């Protein structure tokens, strides 16, 4: 019984999100097509992550509930003429797509096969909250033994929300006010894949989100779409404690120079550590690198310190993926020793922060 | 009177090359030469060579070897070297824009100097580095660039990848007339291009570039209004514009007698706009078999319907208006193979001339029949 009419743009929208999302079971592959009143609801799900689009319908359309191939019928909706009014129904278990001199018949499966209270809700700006997940998702664990790890912290506490993510060897964490009423503070982990998506459906420049925070999931709202997420069912480490707090070195370098020069020297890195050598001088950074074949890379870079002279080895990835997220023209490192940490910030705030643990030299 | 010397000696002279030369002027020829560089040390190595104000770069796989040149504006100390090509080339391109390069060999290092970073990379002798010891030209013409880069890119997409057949893994340069032709075949569909060339030629000549070689070849040919100098060897192709040297070995092999297979008795002539088609072919295509991509053409006065099915028993149907008044006709074809013709037809129209739904299409475009497509049906 189900049928509607839609302009290709109106649909394309939705679905291009929803198949986005679509990856044994053959109706995981298919998208939930729900029409009820005036309303196209479009649904796509990993089992791990949800995504409901939703578009109104201007002319006269008959109810139902469907699921068809996500992949094929975008690709359809993608290839069929720029403005073309599309007419999809649904006659014995088959979807019928009509545009212009086109037909299209899909095979469907069964609507009937497609499958908590929020202990915190707040509105935030889209650009807000996906400066929290881009400025710290290069940092979260991939497959580590330690579950917790392979995803995102999503903190509120007083009126900050706070990211987190670490895979044991270095750590990101940025923080914004957002006035929420907490009272207590509520932590929440986002699976890896969960939180990436979450970011790049994030493109309203100065658009709003709805944020609930639940006991097993977190959904985001922003009217044309509903993103919901399992949550990781643990404790995150206590990252406080892994925050260096020794720091007597403060090194201010410009930012694309210093990200450059570490690129161009671990050319000649080890293929199999990616390595490189610091040494730390009074207004001087010496970026040194060698592999088996005897072959050395040597930069200086000029920066401003003042101090003892270090010697400290990194894993050159660390550093770049750092440098990668800090948005100032300069960049503050903090350091200590050989054997410990450095401490990374933006030239004029403390609001995102990166820990790199070093490397033995 | 018997003097010292049979090749000079087991072992080469050191190397005390030397050269300044700005990023960017070093970066032309030395990407397009690291891009050839695919057990044998050396063959990962540019050969780098400074005679007189001339720097020469060389790589090779075996199979093809390009010579990049560059004119050197500063002083340099002539000398020869080979260096890590994929290295060399990622230390240039990651420099700063603008920056001058100071390149010396240092015993058996070469060493690479830029602002305060400096780079130390290792070496095998020039002496190391092979040679190709290509026999006597056949043939000599010079082409404009363009008009050879035309006939390789209307044609490469027909070549075989992999086939046993390996005469058909490559493109057929043919020279027949004072005409220049392209013709390329994977034993299902062809192409060829044919442009009048005017070489100092009676006799038909013909050569078989492998594809690797021939691909390469015409992503070098970007001098819009630029020549190139051919010759053609017995084993050998070398193609030539000033900034870059390019041989390549043939094909051991015999092309196809591909004259006995362009179709000649075609009656049915359709006129078709290509977007259109090509955009009714890639949507239909969607719901086509994953493997054997057919779709099946119904043709009848004035009008094209284009329908494809799948195992699964999904279907997708388009009409398009068509200048056609044969009779009706059902034919089959890879829909692949379809759109590899559109995607190099150049004029608006295409024109499609067909006999029967057993015989090969053949395919122009709308104003010449410069170049043709064949595409055998299905069924
Ligand atoms: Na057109």
């Amino acid at each position: 019984h189900m049928h509607f009419t839609i302009q290709r743009e109106a649909l394309l929208k939705p679905l291009q999100l929803v198949a986005g999302v679509v990856e044994t079971l053959p109706v995981l592959s298919n998208v939930l097509l729900v029409v009820e009143g005036q309303q196209l609801s479009l649904t796509g799900t990993d089992l791990e992550v949800e995504l409901v689009g939703r578009v109104v319908l201007e002319d006269a359309a008959e109810p139902g509930e469907i699921t068809v191939p996500a992949r094929k019928l975008m690709d359809i909706c993608k290839s069929l003429p720029n403005d073309v009014l599309i007419d999809i129904r649904v006659e014995e278990q088959k979807l019928l797509v009509k545009a212009g001199r086109s037909r299209f018949t899909l095979s469907t499966l069964p609507a009937n096969d497609f499958p908590g209270p929020g202990s915190l809700n707040f509105s935030i700006a889209q650009s807000k909250l996906r400066r929290l997940i881009d400025r710290t998702s290069f940092a979260m664990a991939q497959q580590d033994v330690r579950y917790y790890l392979n995803g995102m912290l999503l903190e509120v506490n007083g009126g900050t929300l706070r990211s987190v993510a670490t895979d044991g060897h270095r750590l990101a964490m940025c923080s914004l006010d957002a006035q929420i009423p907490s009272q207590d503070r509520h932590q929440v982990i986002v699976p890896r894949k969960g939180i990436l998506e979450l970011a790049r459906l994030l493109t309203e420049q100065d658009g709003e989100v709805g944020i609930v925070l639940g006991q097993h999931h977190i959904r985001a709202t922003t009217g044309e779409f509903t993103f919901t997420s399992k949550l990781v069912d643990g404790k995150f480490p206590d990252y406080e404690r892994v925050l260096p707090r020794g720091g007597d070195k403060l090194v201010v370098g410009d930012r694309q120079q210093l990200r450059e020069a570490f690129s161009r020297t671990a050319i000649l890195s080890n293929e199999k550590y990616r390595g490189i050598r610091l040494q730390l001088s009074n207004g001087l950074l010496k970026i040194q690198a060698n592999n088996p074949e005897q072959e050395e890379a040597e930069e200086e870079v000029q920066v401003e310190y003042n101090g003892g002279n270090l010697e400290i080895g990194f894993n050159v990835s660390y550093l770049l993926d750092v440098l990668g997220v800090i948005g100032t023209e300069q960049v503050r490192f903090i350091l200590s020793d050989s054997n410990s940490s450095a401490l990374v910030h933006e030239a004029d705030n403390d609001d995102s922060a990166y820990v790199v643990m070093p490397m033995r030299l």
